């Protein structure tokens, strides 16, 4: 855990998670002569791997989804056999993602139960998207086995798999809007699926960080209705080990720019400085943000 340079675990080059932790840096870097920290991105592949490798020492933060920040620090799910890791901390939370469904226009796949049968990209194994696609499996009582094909691919290759016909639709995780799902829509005819039912109401009720999502008519050529299916937050992770300083010069260049953070990417036009402290986070917050929260008047 170096003082003066952090890595950011985020996820495949053409999400959000990838610009996002290029934002973040830049904000850091920007007072690199001050604060000494330099600020560097790696594409991961996702929220399960960025969790075990913060954790294993070579990444200082990572992006993760709500529902495996909840999980990676209690040791449960798809953490179960690598247990508790209890030094991971919050900082903040970030866009929503809902649980996107991408078809071809031939596939049959009309709604999320459809998708047995078929073959479906589940997600890479270090994706937030694998790890949500299993619970999704979960409420229905599928297996790998309920597909014809249970792909794996990373999130970039899955728009080339899908127009190519390697697939009948691929499942993404992510939040809007994004370059995979715009090159499937907008370059080979795919379409946004949602998942609606009493399987996702169940997954809804029964859990705090799944809820409703929309996307609206518009965001991509072809989908001219809007798309309800279930939502997770983004959130910035790090670990107890990182120094409260790093943390809270992490934190402070994102509030504090947070007019500049919101005019990066189109995912946080609507973030709000309150919801970023709290929506989505389960675990403690990293005392270096509870700092600044406080200096700010976000924490009493
Ligand atoms: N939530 C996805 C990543 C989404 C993105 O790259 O923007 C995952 O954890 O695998
Ligand atoms: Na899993
Ligand atoms: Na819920
Ligand atoms: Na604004
Ligand atoms: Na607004
Ligand atoms: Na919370």
């Amino acid at each position: 855990r170096a003082q003066d340079f952090i890595t950011i675990g985020t996820g495949s080059v053409t999400g959000v998670y990838y610009p996002t932790g290029g934002a973040i840096c830049k904000l850091v870097n920007k007072d690199r002569k001050d604060h000494n920290i330099r600020c560097s991105v790696e594409s991961t592949g996702g929220s399960i791997y960025n969790v075990n490798t913060i954790r294993s020492g070579e990444l200082d933060f990572g992006i993760v989804q709500s529902d495996w920040q909840y999980h990676g620090y209690n040791g449960t799910s798809e953490f179960a056999e690598q247990g508790p890791y209890k030094k991971l901390r919050a900082v903040f939370s970030m866009h929503t993602e809902p649980f996107n469904i991408i078809a071809r226009a031939d596939s049959g796949i009309e709604n999320v139960k459809d998708l047995a049968g078929k073959r479906v990209n589940i997600g890479n194994p270090g994706s937030g998207d694998r790890a949500t696609m299993q619970v999704v499996m979960d409420a229905f009582g599928w297996n790998n086995d309920s597909f014809k094909l249970a792909a794996e691919l990373k999130g970039s290759e899955r728009s080339q798999a899908l127009c190519d016909n390697k697939i009948d639709a691929f499942i993404y995780m992510v939040g809007h809007p994004n370059g995979a799902i715009k090159e499937a829509t907008t370059s080979c005819a795919a379409k946004l699926v949602p998942a609606t039912g009493p399987e996702i109401e169940k997954i809804v009720a029964n859990n705090p960080y799944y809820a409703y999502s929309v996307v609206p008519a518009g965001m991509y050529s072809g989908t001219d209705q809007e798309v309800k299916s279930f939502g997770v937050a983004a959130t910035l992770v790090t670990t107890e080990e990182v120094s409260e300083a790093v943390v809270y010069n992490l934190t402070k260049a994102v509030f504090e720019n947070f007019d500049t953070f919101t005019r990066l990417h189109p995912a946080f036009a609507n973030l709000k400085k309150e919801d970023m402290v709290t929506a989505g986070n389960s675990i403690p917050l990293h005392p270096g943000a509870v700092k600044y929260y406080k200096e700010a008047g976000l924490i009493k």
